[PDB]
């Protein structure tokens, strides 16, 4: 069937930023017919996946538990209540939610309505490698449906992918654990070969059968009868497809592929990508495969069979994925160095700690992170990508010297160090105070993230070249600025001094000892690197469970 059909009604609105203008160009690419042919490898992998799902027991979340998971700036319902009413458990919100739930149990076939919208993302043009990227599309149900999805499937999408995929499930890893996983997998091979597989419009490649196969994996869970019916009903009425409405309420057409803004998007895409990839590994006869999957993002680390043989197996893997309705964007290329693999926009690099020991870390080209931070400094934004990049890329040269220095000077000038800000980690929203950054960093990357040096020449040059192309002052200027930022932070004591001492120890002439932060243990990060929730509409506020009086 067609991934999408359109009426003609426009997708209306609600260093460039992506707009609803370019939505017409995106529609053309994501609109096609799917031809999927399944085989014995696919059927075998599926049965193996279902046997592991059979060990999962999932709980039905209460209305209150589901309401607490709703982000405060989550789109309001078309039925007279918003995200604040949901979080406060107002009678109107709760009554509406309970009737939407009852309707999921009684109606098994009527397609649920969704809103289509062009996502606004900040990119960096540079007319040296083509032109501007068209806006991505976001398809999501009403607020009431979104709360019901959490009641029925929040525990499923948080527990099941790990039980099914094991160590291949990428969202269970902090950046430090992701690093450790890839390094260990690379070292486990006699002669390693690795590749990244990029699918062309993954959401659009997802067929109705893929969505039903995904439900067959969920149905293997021990579930409450009502959860079981809600999964069945949500699959038919929402997940498989349904009508699309623009921001103006006009009928835009119809979808028969994956919706980007449903709770099961990340889980479903990870399960589908893993299933198709593991099956294709068998068709291509790749030896001792190690996969790492985050939605549509796949990395394969395997045993090399020779330069000509690896190229042949990669074309075979591609032919199999294409048959499964997952053709590539860019053709995959075999890499024989771990650093040469770019997965989830990131690559492995090495540095040294204070005692000269090797430390592997994840980094990426810093153009987009810096362009986005520049946009966010210029105008007020709901999500601060700068904060997420400080969190995820804390050991990197660019995040330490530029992002930490720039944003801590602004927070110092605005006296906003204690003000909690929202950031997105694995598709989920987190309300974090900048003053908690040293404890967060120690927990995800280790105490060494504050003492890293001996960066590679390639990494230094990439960062340096990037600062030049963007008009950012050189690294020597940042060192000077960090010294004042650090001095002012130290003078304030408490968590602010810890920000000075730990985040800016790289800037001082004579470096400090740096002992573990005692209050880092009491930080509750149990909901952090568990699962992916892209378009899932998930919120968590950071908690410091059991505080000592002297901390
Ligand atoms: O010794 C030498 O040889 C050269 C010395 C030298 C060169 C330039 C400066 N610049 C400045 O002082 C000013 N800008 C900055 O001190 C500045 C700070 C952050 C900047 C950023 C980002 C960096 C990441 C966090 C968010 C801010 C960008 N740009 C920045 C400029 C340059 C800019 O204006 N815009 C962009 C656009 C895209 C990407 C980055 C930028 C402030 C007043 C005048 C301009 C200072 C010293
Ligand atoms: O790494 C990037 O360039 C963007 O990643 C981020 C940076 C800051 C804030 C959030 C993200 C993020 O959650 N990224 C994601 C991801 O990363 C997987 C990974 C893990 C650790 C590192 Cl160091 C790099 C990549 C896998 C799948 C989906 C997403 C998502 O966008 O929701």
């Amino acid at each position: 069937s067609m991934s999408y059909t359109w009426t003609g009604a426009l997708i209306t609105p609600c260093v460039y930023a992506t707009t609803s203008r370019s939505a017409s160009l995106r529609q053309k690419k994501v609109t096609f017919d799917r031809l999927q042919v399944l085989d014995d490898h696919y059927r075998d992998v599926l049965k193996e996946m279902k046997a592991k799902a059979s060990t999962v027991k999932a709980k039905l979340l209460s209305v209150e538990e589901a309401c607490k998971l709703t982000p405060p700036h989550s789109a309001r319902s078309k039925f007279g209540y918003g995200a604040k009413d949901v979080r406060n458990l107002s009678s109107k919100a709760v009554n509406h939610i309970r009737s939407v739930w009852k309707d999921l149990l009684e109606d098994t076939e009527t397609p649920i309505d969704t809103t289509i919208m062009a996502k606004n993302e900040v990119f960096c043009v540079q007319p040296e490698k083509g032109g501007r990227k068209p806006a991505r599309l976001i398809v999501f149900p009403d607020l009431g449906v979104r709360v019901c999805e959490k009641m029925a499937l929040y525990d499923v999408v948080s527990t099941l992918p790990q039980a099914v995929m094991g160590s291949s499930y990428g969202f269970q890893y902090s950046p430090g654990q992701r690093v450790e996983f890839l390094v260990n997998a690379w070292k486990a091979k006699k002669c390693p070969m690795g590749f990244a597989y990029d699918t062309r419009c993954f959401d659009s490649t997802v067929t109705e059968n893929d969505i039903r196969v995904e439900e067959s994996i969920y149905q293997c869970c021990d579930l409450a009868p009502e959860a079981r019916q809600a999964i069945r009903s949500l699959t038919e009425r929402l997940y498989i497809g349904g009508p699309l409405t623009n921001s103006k309420g006009q009928n835009c057409g119809y979808r028969r592929c994956r919706a980007s803004g449903v709770l099961t998007t990340s889980c479903g895409n990870t399960l589908t990508c893993y299933l198709k990839a593991a099956a294709a590994c068998r068709a291509a006869k790749l030896q001792d495969c190690t996969m790492l999957v985050c939605g549509d993002d796949l990395v394969v680390i395997c045993e090399s069979a020779g330069t000509q043989e690896d190229e042949a197996s990669l074309r075979a893997f591609t032919e199999a994925m294409t048959r499964y309705s997952a053709p590539p964007g860019d053709p995959p290329k075999p890499e024989y160095d771990l650093e040469l693999i770019t997965s989830c926009s990131s690559n492995v690099s090495v540095a040294h700690d204070a005692s000269g020991k090797r430390v592997y870390y994840l980094t990426r080209d810093p153009t987009t992170p810096l362009a986005r931070a520049a946009w966010e400094t210029a105008r007020h934004t709901p999500v601060n990508s700068w904060l997420g990049n400080i969190i995820m890329y804390a050991p990197t040269l660019w995040a330490r010297m530029i992002l930490m220095t720039h944003f801590f000077s602004i927070l110092l000038a605005q006296e906003q160090l204690e003000k909690a800000l929202d950031c997105q980690i694995y598709g989920a929203c987190y309300s974090i105070e900048p003053l908690d950054l040293p404890q967060i960093i120690q927990r995800l990357h280790g105490l060494s993230a504050f003492s890293l040096h001996s960066y590679s020449p390639g990494e230094i040059n990439r960062v340096a070249s990037c600062l030049r192309k963007l008009g950012v002052p050189p690294l020597r200027v940042w060192r000077h600025r960090a010294r004042s930022v650090r001095a002012r932070l130290l003078s304030q004591g408490g968590r602010a001094a810890t920000c000075g001492k730990y985040l800016f120890n790289w800037a001082v002439r004579t470096k400090l000892k740096l002992t573990p932060i005692p209050a880092a243990s009491q930080l509750d990060l149990s909901s952090w690197f568990v699962a992916g929730y892209s378009g899932g509409d998930i919120y968590h506020s950071l908690s410091r469970a059991r505080p000592r009086w002297f901390m």
